[PDB]
C-alpha cells in the first residue's frame, strides 16, 4: 500500500503481518482487531519499535543535461508501539494502543534539478486507540474501537532547473534571462501543519475451537483538516498566466487549508494450530486508496494554492506465514506477503516512490518465564523497478527495504 504502514507488532513483523487480527499470542494484535480482546485471561502488555531502513533510488537525466540521480531518498524510521489488554468481566474486555498506521518520508536535496517534483515530503501519524469487546458465546467476539489520530505533515518543492529549461525553450527576451536567474533551491512551495483526526474500527472473531479461528475487521476512513503555514518564494508576478506552477507569495506566509484522507482498510484473516508445535496464518487486506484522490491546499478564501492530483485506487495485501512453537521458551516464525500498489503508472511519482512490494520475513520469541518474553523480527521487502514520467522529466526508480524490530511483553 502507498504510504501506509503495518508495524504495530515486532512480534508480527516476523510473519509478514500475516493472519494478524486472527492471531493473538501477545497483546500486540488487539489493536489490529479489537475483537481479540476476548482472548486474554489477564492484563497483558507489549512495547517496542520497528526500525525501517529503506533504500529507494532515483535515476535519470533532465533535458537541461543535469542528472536526476537521487541516492537514498527515503530516511530511516523508528516506528514505536505500545498496547495494553485487560479483562473487565468474564464477558467484556478493553484495551488501548499507541501505534502508527500512516507515514512517509521522501526527502530530496534542495538542489536536485528535478526539484519541482521531488522536494521534501513528510507525513507522521500517531494513532492512539481505545477499544472494547464483548463475548457472546465461546464462538465469537465483537469489538469496537476509537482512534484519535495525530498527524504531522510537511511538503516542500523547489524550482528544479525548470528555470534554465524555460529560459532555454524561449530561444520578452530579458523575460528569459530572468527565469535563468532562478536558482535550483528556490522554495517553489512550502506546506506544513499539525492537526488531529478521528476514526473508528470494529472486528468480529469467529473461533471454531481453541486452536482454529477467523476474523473480519474494519478501520474507518480518517480525514485530517490541516490549517497551516503555506508559502512560495517565487515572485507574485509569476501568477495568473495559466502556468501549472503553484501560487506564489514572494516569501509571504499565508494561512493554508488542506485535507488528507487516510484510506479505510478491510481485512479478513485466519489462524490455525494445525499441530502442537505448528500454526499457519493467512490474511487478505483491502486498503481503499480510492479515497485518496488529491492533495489540495486552499486559502482562507477557499481558493487553491497548491494541488497535486494523485488518483490512487483500491489495493490489497495478501499474506501467508507460519509459527514454530519449538517449546516453552523458544518460538520461531516466517512469512511471505505481497501487497499491491495504489499508484497507477501514469500517476506514479518520485514523491511517493511506490511499486508493488514482496515480503520475505523471519522472527523469534524467547520467553524467560511465563509472564515475560522478548520479540525479535527481521523483514526484507524488495519490489519492481519502474519508469516515472513527471512534469518535464523522465526518471527511473528502484526500491528495497530492511526492517528490524524488538518488543517486550509482560502479563500480570
Ligand atoms: C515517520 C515514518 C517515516 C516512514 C518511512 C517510510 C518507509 C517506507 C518504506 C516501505 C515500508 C512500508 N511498510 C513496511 C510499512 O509496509
Ligand atoms: C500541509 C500538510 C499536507 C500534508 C502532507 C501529506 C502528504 C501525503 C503524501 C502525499 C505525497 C505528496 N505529493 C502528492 C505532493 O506528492
Amino acid at each position: 500500500a502507498g504510504f501506509q504502514l503495518n508495524e504495530f507488532s515486532s512480534s508480527g513483523l516476523g510473519r509478514a503481518y500475516s493472519g494478524e487480527g486472527a492471531i493473538a499470542d501477545d497483546a500486540g494484535n488487539v489493536s489490529r482487531n479489537a475483537a481479540l480482546i476476548t482472548m486474554f485471561d489477564r492484563p497483558t502488555f507489549s512495547a517496542g519499535a520497528v526500525y525501517i531502513d529503506p533504500d529507494v533510488n532515483i535515476s535519470g537525466t533532465s533535458p537541461s543535461g543535469r542528472s536526476l540521480k537521487a541516492d537514498n531518498i527515503a530516511p530511516t524510521a523508528w516506528v514505536p508501539n505500545m498496547h495494553f489488554v485487560a479483562p473487565i468481566n468474564d464477558q467484556f474486555g478493553w484495551g488501548a494502543s499507541i501505534t502508527s498506521n500512516y507515514g512517509l518520508a521522501t526527502e530530496f536535496n534542495d538542489t536536485y534539478a528535478g526539484g519541482s517534483v521531488g522536494g521534501t515530503t513528510d507525513l507522521e501519524t500517531m494513532n492512539l486507540n481505545l477499544s472494547g469487546a464483548y463475548r457472546l458465546n465461546n464462538a465469537w467476539s465483537f469489538g469496537l474501537g476509537f482512534n484519535a489520530v495525530y498527524a504531522r505533515a510537511k511538503i516542500e518543492r523547489f524550482a528544479g532547473d525548470l528555470g534554465q529549461l524555460v529560459a532555454g525553450q524561449i530561444m520578452g527576451q530579458a523575460l528569459a534571462a530572468t527565469a535563468n536567474g532562478i536558482d535550483s533551491n528556490t522554495k517553489t512551495a512550502h506546506l506544513n501543519g499539525n492537526q488531529w483526526g478521528f476514526g473508528w474500527n470494529a472486528g468480529i472473531l469467529y473461533e471454531l475451537d481453541k486452536n482454529n479461528r477467523y476474523a473480519l475487521t474494519y478501520r474507518s476512513e480518517v480525514k485530517i483538516d490541516f490549517k497551516g503555514n503555506y508559502s512560495s518564494d517565487l515572485n507574485r508576478a509569476f501568477n495568473n498566466y495559466g502556468l501549472p506552477i503553484p501560487t506564489a507569495t514572494g516569501g509571504a506566509t499565508q494561512s493554508g487549508y488542506l485535507t488528507l484522507n487516510l484510506p479505510e482498510m478491510w481485512e479478513v484473516s485466519g489462524y490455525n494450530r494445525v499441530d502442537p508445535q505448528w500454526a499457519i496464518h493467512y490474511s487478505l487486506a483491502y486498503t481503499s486508496w480510492s479515497q485518496f484522490q488529491q492533495l489540495k491546499a486552499t486559502s482562507t478564501s477557499g481558493d487553491t494554492l497548491f494541488q497535486k492530483h494523485e488518483g490512487f485506487k483500491d489495493a490489497y495485501r495478501i499474506a501467508l506465514g507460519t509459527t514454530y512453537y519449538y517449546d516453552d521458551n523458544w518460538t520461531f516464525r516466517t512469512g511471505i506477503a505481497f501487497d499491491d500498489s495504489p499508484v497507477p503508472a501514469q500517476n506514479r511519482s518520485i514523491s511517493i516512490p511506490d511499486q508493488d512490494r514482496f515480503w520475505l520475513s523471519a522472527g523469534t520469541t524467547y520467553a524467560f518465564n511465563k509472564d515475560a518474553s522478548v520479540d525479535v523480527g527481521v523483514s526484507y521487502m524488495h519490489g519492481q523497478s519502474v519508469k516515472i514520467n513527471e512534469g518535464p522529466y523522465q526518471f527511473e526508480s528502484e526500491g528495497k527495504a530492511w526492517l528490524f524490530g524488538t518488543n517486550f511483553n509482560y502479563a500480570f
